[PDB]
């Protein structure tokens, strides 16, 4: 048993005509709110209790639109992070939360999406102790974060925003730790940008050499929605792979279902609530079988 | 000098897994917020007087977006609409705003863009007088109100979404009237749907012999961002004819200023703080000219 | 061993402004010329030697496109298909060719991709005795021949486009027959439409109960290339997922080479060819491995 | 009264394992043959006597597709290019055309588009004498050819694939031109990639001082179709616009229409062998009007 957070916080000013006023969490890829994505990450490695860290001014919406959790068979737990002072500060913050157990962060303008992706999942979260970041294949290495490694990965070094070489591999907002965590949280010092960055929490892993590095393959697909153009990819292909191959992304209540979080009984209540939409009768199809 | 209004609540069911959160009027068209093109539209008209119906829960976040509206050079007035009751009720919310001018309406989810636009706005606002919808011809007549008329127009009729036939042009979410409106929206009564329908003030018009139809034409385009599938059309749509041609759709410091509404020290602030953004060097690009 | 054949001729009409200067077959599905996604489907069901039927006035394009198909190791025929009289005539006209074996026909507008395709293909192929053609749920019966079966499939029926209503499994454009395949063909007359339809062979297989039926389940992907629209849908979906999961849809050699129809050698000569292509790298890419 | 041409050849590599196949300007964008579209520029200028150069292999195929011109009202007369030999060879190859009149030449792959172009091309196509380009914004002028200028335009310097600094404004396939033109053409060395650039012409008649240069604005689009990406982005544009905005770009039979070239008996023709697709019925309606 794990636990999960997810931070659903930040200024999004990339993003800003829109951002000044919604949260970027919950604005829309395709037909399901943005942080109904990170979450279902979250689900699809099997954990329940999730803490949700959004500004002061969003939490009434995501309540609004989350509640306890659950509709989706889950445990929802939500905290203020007062002012954006980095994505470190998650841990700080949640610490009364994460107790003393082994935790995942997700950020929350990410998407997620290949073929046995869930087992993957599950097999790193079936490790106590040391660090699995999740890389990914970047065309523009510099704008992100990039991190080296050879057999086992183990990772040789974390330069993020390289003034030139290193590798191609970007390091995605899919992070998993141990207990150790909330103590490297607790020594980072702010980013020249001026934030506790995770990076540097990261990096305290690759030293203390228990940093390994799992690899998202061909077949996956990553984003990081945060900008007006990406956030337009981000939804047309969701559209076009749940259209043209019928299946839907990020659809928790199935998600639920499969992994025995809700009975038919609760998957059909939802379905009724959204019958006048396409995810709801993807939901009422699931209900049933073919020859 | 003339009034207007912007109908931004309802309950917004057919994007439902995401207005279950946020407001439709706030969703992103692309790089602005959704409310961003009916105001436009307004502003195009030369109104500067608008009043923003919003319901009781999304408001604050509306103010927290658009302020007074003394940044885009306008006043802006906000109204709580407790529970969507139907269109028609603007009037009367809007009561003791419109006072006794006449007005101009536009729904919050529909966008419209045309060359040759704005001059036809002005026009059709020079009317102190009568009544006035636009017609675009839809290819879903059955799912629109739909306008028949005859040489001028006046329009014979006006079937709503006519399980039949009528002709093809539907009456789009843009509206204007004269004091007799108020008059008129207080004896409509509930549609077989439970709402007070606009349509109903429209047919009233009709009658009384005094009302017009405006056809927007062939380069015109115009959509209604209320399902999953228009949203992205929408999108898709300004995306490709703002980067494809160069200029930009519903940029309100941009209509301010050439309206003369905002001196180039106003234009040069807003654009500094969206300077991150494509939408603010657009703005910094139209402080100077080419050889 | 099996053969199979590919139908690329016809006159193509609804995409007609341009299909009065090149044949269908030869436009583009995205980076690659449509024959080459039939074509990929032969050789994803382990089928080396395919006879290309074309119209009189394509041909020499096909060969100056595809030459003998060594360059992906097959083995290509061509053969002349006079005038459009139908699909059922290409057992007619590749008579000779087939000789008395087992064959699979596959339309030339037809666009197949999902996981664990190839598997299906060669099970349904292993098969020797009886015919198999494939479904897939369309939102369109109407407009699709269609198939109702029970238990095992078998159906029950064919009804071609079913004025009224029937299941909505829609018959794809990949089927599988044996020697009693030319022998039905030449006894089918034409339809209302006036062409010899394929259709008629299989309501022969259907009576003569030795029919079976292939569900092409959720995540496969299926779409008939012959309208303007359809063309611009199979263009985007196929650029969608190429570039956001990785992997590239109906790469010939890529087939080829795992197919050990061709040495590393031989798609190395290719992605030389094609170096200045997105193509081209995506085949060097694959002659190596990373950590 | 001015001529045009239309270099319709080339080899296309950048397409390649499509164009091994057909020629690039058949391909389609959107519902119509790439051709079509720099063609109607042409009629847009008012030129009816038009020669297209092609390569041996593809003649037929443009014959097959546009014959003699009668059906859009034009003159077309063609010609062989043996070997792709580079761009300024078009004069020579079209010397005994052009005679010794003025003329027009539009490269085959590019599209363009705003309101009110016709106009600005007329009044360019009013110059005997000199030489009018036409430059356009691009964002990366490293890999287009710049051509600076002030006041007049005139231009001064068109440093192509320049190395590093220049102007912003690309340099389009419009070019017109005058006589002294088949002279420039004849004396032009073969550039460092081995053929006769059109930019050497070009060059000349900057020194002799006599290159006018043509600014297209902001609501103008501009592309240039020949690698797989931006084939994508044009049809997606064209189809975007025609359907959201009403109007049809690069519609000949139209074009033709209005410039008096053909009578209402000749566009019914038209729609009619086009009736069963969108081409047709947009030929139909233009056959009548509204109230
Ligand atoms: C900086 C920060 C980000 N976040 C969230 C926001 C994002 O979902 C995710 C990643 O951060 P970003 O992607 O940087 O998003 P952002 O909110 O910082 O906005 P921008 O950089 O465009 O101005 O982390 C928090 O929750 N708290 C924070 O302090
Ligand atoms: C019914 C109603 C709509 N509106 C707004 C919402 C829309 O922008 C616009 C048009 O109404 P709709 O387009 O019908 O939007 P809606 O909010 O009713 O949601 P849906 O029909 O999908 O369930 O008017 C109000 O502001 N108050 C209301 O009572
Ligand atoms: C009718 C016919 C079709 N074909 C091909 C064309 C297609 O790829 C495939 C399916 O036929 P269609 O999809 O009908 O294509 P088509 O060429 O008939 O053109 P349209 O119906 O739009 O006028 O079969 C032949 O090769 N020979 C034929 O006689
Ligand atoms: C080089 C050349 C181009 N053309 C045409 C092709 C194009 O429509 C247009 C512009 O040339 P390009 O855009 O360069 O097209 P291309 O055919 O050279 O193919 P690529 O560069 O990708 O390998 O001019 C000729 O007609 N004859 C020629 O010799
Ligand atoms: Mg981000
Ligand atoms: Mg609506
Ligand atoms: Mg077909
Ligand atoms: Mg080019």
């Amino acid at each position: 048993h794990m636990k999960g957070i997810i931070l659903a916080g930040g200024s999004g000013t990339r993003l800003h005509p829109i951002t000044r006023g919604v949260s970027k969490q919950l604005l829309p890829i395709y037909d399901k709110p943005m942080i109904y994505y990170p979450l279902s990450v979250l689900m699809l490695a099997g954990i329940r209790e999730i803490l949700i860290i959004t500004t002061p001014e969003d939490k009434g919406y995501f309540q609004r639109l989350l509640g306890d959790g659950s509709e989706f068979g889950i445990q929802l737990e939500y905290a203020e992070q007062p002012s954006p002072d980095g994505l470190a500060q998650a841990f700080i913050i949640g610490e009364t939360f994460l107790n003393g157990e082994p935790s995942c962060l997700v950020l929350g303008d990410n998407i997620f999406f290949g073929q046995g992706f869930s087992p993957k999942l599950r097999h790193v979260a079936a490790r106590t102790e040391g660090a699995t970041v999740f890389g990914y294949q970047v065309m523009d290495p510099e704008r992100f974060g990039v991190v080296e490694f050879d057999d086992n990965f183990r990772a040789i070094s974390l330069e993020e925003k390289p003034k030139q070489p290193k590798s191609n591999w970007a390091v995605t907002g899919l992070y998993f730790y141990d207990s150790k965590v909330v103590e490297y949280a607790k020594q980072v010092k702010p980013s020249e940008r001026g934030e506790l960055e995770i990076t540097s929490i990261n990096q305290m892993y690759l030293e203390a050499g228990n940093l390994t590095v799992e690899l998202l393959g061909r077949g996956f697909a990553w984003l990081d929605t945060g900008t007006h153009d990406s956030l337009i990819e981000a939804s047309t292909f969701v559209q076009t792979v749940e259209k043209r191959q019928g299946f839907k992304i990020a659809c928790l209540e199935e998600i639920a279902w499969r992994n025995g979080w809700l009975d038919d009984e609760g998957v059909k209540r939802a379905a009724s609530s959204l019958a006048k939409t396409g995810y709801g009768q993807y939901l009422l199809e699931l209900l049933r079988a073919r020859p």
